[PDB]
């Protein structure tokens, strides 16, 4: 007897489609057709889908991040296996970590995209989906975290990031490489990551309707970035992360003033524009409130701060939630 | 001999830290440039070596300031017969000064970025031998006319390429999409690749009369992008262009592209660059007509350089795109 | 419209296999070279094509024959009006074929390896995006005299720097040392470098009047080695030279190195390459006297291709070596 | 305050050359693993050192007795009570020590391996910053049941995953296949992974009694191969066991292969690798049942290490397929 597979669908190039077959970069297909391409699927599982989202993921929202979260605990407390969401690749990191804080399960959810659409040559999608199915009803697939499957790799969420804009081979995790790799429906695991996750993160977004606002910055030779932050905390920005330059550093002009808003609420976690390494953040800035995001890249720093306060406004136990996730 | 000069802006090359263990908490540009220099007797060897303080801060705190006086000292230095030029800088900003040389400079003389990730009182510091490596490099016979570089653990980078790609590691620098120079094995040099973009006595930037560069500055992209309330207070606050770190190839969520599309209307420039490391970005044709400018496979900080110089020539997003299809 | 060949040589390209998924077990070389012309219409847009079936073998089991004859084939073509030439070839020894065929083809015009990692069959078979982009890359404007070059995933590698560094993705190839030549998106070709190392027309080796090349093999290093029973074996049967894929920078254990020494002494010529990916090797000037060749940064298939064309013209370890700093 | 036990086998870490300078050309194996020790102070706060000095060798020239002497005294050390053990080692063969160990030492307790690309004595020395973190990394509580470790330039990498990828830059290692277990700063340890495959406790191998080891030896696959007669030659002379770095996904051209078949039938183990640097390799059921065994992800000189393990159990190649698929 089968594995019973759902498969979420919120958009992307996986299931858009262009009027040439050469061209790459931008309609919408529905999902049955994507299953069509690959019959075999129906050999994995026995396959249900709903439409959660249909967008480019470019412009992912909150929203979706909550009703994703409430869906899929809904259809693993009904029998569900496994879960397979077909998402864009430009945003599919952010949407990944957060999922990865927020779903109890120890059950397989996977985010699976393309970078051809469905009717370029040589279209990359029905392999992906092919392979992110056959990850899902694999025995081993339990307890590994949420998971990103594509060009045959697998990656852990918390170390999934995007480095590739247009080539195939889009994704990778820059600090802790791949959790496995896969061989035509054959899986292969070669880690385990270590960093809690699921069950074991206390993030509990059951009942909330919407997140704390945060918002990202960035750091560069001359920044004016310091008119951009007093204007987004005047705004209702609960929070900052800041893409620093190196290792975390923010340019002077942009940290004088984060300074001051350190002093009347804001939450400043300090990121780095570099792909590769960990920030560092003096003891003396960490006691004015800066947050250290560890190896974590911007956007998915701002994943944790979130869901972080949530719970607390407290930049040392927030510190403490970004050594630990 | 030949006729070396080194510049000194800081950086951590020139750090200092009380402890040998310790790589992370140190104060940059708390070194002498002619202090570096005693510490590798060695290179006065391969050259003619004069020096000069023109800064000593953190690379994070650069500013235009430095970049136009380094341009004017530079176009002095090779006026009055120095044969090259070594610049020790900071790690944090050095592809952003990098590409600005690049682009600034009118001699093909030998132009040399150098670095360390570690302070120069630590154990197996980085700084030495990079220094050595640097003046090598600017003082042999095949580095004229290769374009502005960076000189960096063993390996030689393109201005137009270099991007720093790890933040702790010592070999942190590389070239995500172009790919090295060339190689430096114990003092010898050793080049694989011409750059093909237009550079120095052809690249038609002109730097010397001006004392300050037109404002651009950078946004990000991202889930739930808040970014609109931020690109309406830097163009209020006298902002010439904005750089958008868009996700994917160049896309930005549509919160801040509704604004910027306001103020694309309003005399805003805007370049749609990356947050992804390699890769070039692609821009609609009717983004395009709005004024949308792609940044092809410049990140958003080097996209900014190209930007801000596009901007001292001309105002036209048609013709700002016909320079960062060539630079 | 450029006159373009096309020439089948077989490979993945041209794989079948009964089932759609697998990507494993399926047969290089079943398939005619002009079906899978058919399959991408959009090819005969490009320019005016023209094939034919030089071979349809595994490239695993490529021989000096077909090289040969290969580059007999295209000398002809380029004299007899074809603008440039297209090559589809198996992936395993694409890198061996490309570095042989920069070495000896007298042309300018443009030469482009193209192959597959997965079968024409299976779901997502990348061979019909990669034929389109090769056609794209040989017709382009600019592709003169950038020497042979490897057109595939999207990226344009040049001969004398491409390697397949992955068994199973499709993102196959990559350039260790000197990076891509650039990338293609859409059908439009991008042009980061151009390589430095001469090519082509700049090679002096000639190969049209030759049956048949000087026989070279390759030995591995490794700890506890017994390669040296291997070494002499191979001497006893013929072997003129022997390329050694050393430890680290071209470390040969002991017992290997002192075998291949008394072989110098009796006439064997020897190249020491790698075993590691990336990097240079060093050859200590007494291992040079001795007549030990370094082969710099080629790898050991690579530096076969080298030293076997080397000694059409030489059997002197000074002037090998001087071949191997050139080409 | 833990005991920590650091064992000395020589390599360019106790490299010594009169340049400073200079990095390649000196005498591995050169300074005394005391002197090493005594070079960095603080590391006497981290611990209780002692040290032994096992050989003082390059490690191009390692063999079979050295690591059954390795494997046996840190069995020994491990049970009259050290925490840990730090080996310092040449960096050329440092794969296949680190890989022996881990398949052979019946602890959990952290083994940790060592080494540095440039020579004690010159300038921006890596050996000591990387001997400082080694035995930061060994006293982790973190540390205990992780599988043999290789720490080097501020990276955790694990024995099953770890390869040399550059030649000559500092940063010379990683995993291909499995990527990185964690990272170091300043003595300050971060772990991202476990290594998933069976090591140390759980791998059923003893060489307790062993004074010699199987005899296992490479070859290569490449155009033309005429690898079948030092297959031969290696065969007659005692080799038991032959891995083949085959080309892509562990092709064996039809030369050296036809005649690989003619040796499994006379009882050669014949295991199937690969030059390519990432990747998984490839053997058909027809080929399997002929009795070639697929290295899976094991590079030539890694998998050598685990055949020949496997023949101190069993010359069945079920059996030994088995355990490429498990260690």
């Amino acid at each position: 007897a089968k594995s019973r597979i759902a498969i979420l669908g919120t958009g992307g190039t996986i299931a858009g489609f262009i009027d040439s077959t050469i061209a790459t970069t931008g309609g919408a297909i529905d999902i049955d057709v994507l299953i069509k391409a690959v019959p075999q699927i129906r050999d994995l599982a026995d396959i249900s889908w709903e439409q959660i989202a249909n967008i480019d993921s470019s412009n992912m929202c909150d929203e979706i991040w909550l009703r994703l979260a409430k869906k899929i605990a809904k259809l693993f407390a009904e029998g569900i296996d496994g879960v397979v969401i077909t998402h864009g690749t430009d945003t599919m990191e952010e949407t990944a970590y957060f999922l990865n804080l927020t779903i109890k399960s120890d059950k397989p959810v996977v985010l699976v995209g393309a970078m051809r659409p469905s009717t370029a040559i040589s279209a990359d999608g029905p392999k992906n989906l092919y392979n992110a199915v056959a990850l899902v009803v694999n025995k081993e697939a339990k307890n590994k975290g949420v998971m990103v499957a594509i060009n045959d790799k697998i990656l852990s969420a918390r170390g999934v990031v995007k480095t590739h804009s247009l080539n195939v081979d889009a994704f990778s995790s820059p600090d802790f490489g791949d959790l496995g790799y896969i061989v035509d429906g054959k899986v292969f695991f070669y880690n385990n990551v270590i960093k809690a996750h699921t069950k074991n993160a206390p993030f509990d977004v059951s009942k909330l309707t919407s997140l704390p606002k945060v918002d990202i910055l960035y750091s560069y030779s001359n920044d004016g970035s310091g008119v951009a932050a007093k204007a987004l905390f005047e705004h209702g920005t609960k929070g900052i992360v800041v893409a620093g330059s190196g290792a975390g550093s923010i340019h002077k002009n942009q940290k004088d003033v984060l300074k001051e808003l350190l002093k009347k609420g804001l939450k400043v976690v300090v990121s780095s524009r570099v792909v590769a390494g960990c920030v560092a953040v003096s003891d003396s800035d960490e006691k004015l409130g800066f947050i250290s995001a560890e190896d974590l890249n911007p956007q998915k720093a701002r994943v944790l701060l979130m869901l972080a306060l949530t719970k607390t406004s407290d930049p040392k136990k927030i510190q403490e939630y970004f050594l630990k996730y």
